[PDB]
């Protein structure tokens, strides 16, 4: 296995409420797991642990190797957008021509003049907020790592193009790859190997899509 939970229960706060309770879940090499919820469910707090960042007061986990982050705020950094997107990763053009085509960079690039050159973060180019998150996107998918840990990516995106973006990259280009995707739409979580729905820190409901059509 990749990465599991086993009875997971964690504080931000000494003394506060769990912003996890009792988390269960098990992801084996390769699979997608699909984390929804609403608003304050506690699905970046998710992540987070798995980085290490807030640690179990109850519970096991298991998760090794390195991993890649997209955060659901986009961000960029002064630099070229080939830059923001290799962000000090070894440079490969199939590997980089792969990403940004299967993010749908390819057309946004192509009207620069400077194409990939184009000069992001100093004050030129303004980005929408639909390109900087998938600039975001394209950035974490390029790295190399052995659990990619999507936090609601499609931020800005209109359905379709969402839909295509979590086809061409976090299925197709990601398929070999552990993946774990902050998202609350239907084709991702019917997609995706396992579901977990959070709801103020608790499972609400882990498994698959088809086991839900079920109940
Ligand atoms: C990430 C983070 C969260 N919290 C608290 O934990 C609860 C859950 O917050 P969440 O995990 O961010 O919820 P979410 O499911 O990701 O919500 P959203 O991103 O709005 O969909 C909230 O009390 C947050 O204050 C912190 O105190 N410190 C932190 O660093
Ligand atoms: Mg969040």
């Amino acid at each position: 296995t990749e990465v599991v939970m086993e009875n997971v229960t964690a504080f931000w706060e000494e003394g506060g409420t769990p912003v996890l309770k009792d988390i269960n879940f098990k992801i084996e090499r390769g699979q997608l797991l699909a984390v929804a919820g609403s608003t304050g469910a506690g699905k970046t707090s998710l992540l987070m642990m798995i980085m290490g960042e807030l640690e179990p007061s109850e519970g096991k986990i298991k998760h090794s190797g390195r991993i890649s982050f997209c955060s659901q705020f986009s961000w960029i950094m002064p630099g070229t957008i080939k830059e923001n997107i290799i962000f000090g990763v070894s440079y490969d053009e199939y590997r980089y021509r792969s990403v940004i085509k299967a993010c749908q960079l390819e057309e946004d690039i192509s009207k620069f003049a400077e194409k990939d050159n184009i000069v992001l973060g100093e004050g030129g180019i303004t980005l929408s907020g639909g390109q900087r998150a998938r600039i975001s996107l394209a950035r974490a998918v390029y790295k190399d790592a052995d659990l990619y840990l999507l936090d609601s990516p499609f931020g800005y995106l209109d359905v379709l193009t969402e839909k295509e973006i979590f086809e061409s990259c976090v299925c197709k280009l990601m398929a070999n790859k552990t993946r774990i995707l902050v998202t609350s739409k239907m084709e991702h979580l019917k997609k995706a190997d396992k579901i977990l729905i959070l709801h103020e820190g608790s499972s609400y409901f882990y498994g698959t899509f088809s086991e839900l059509q079920n109940l």
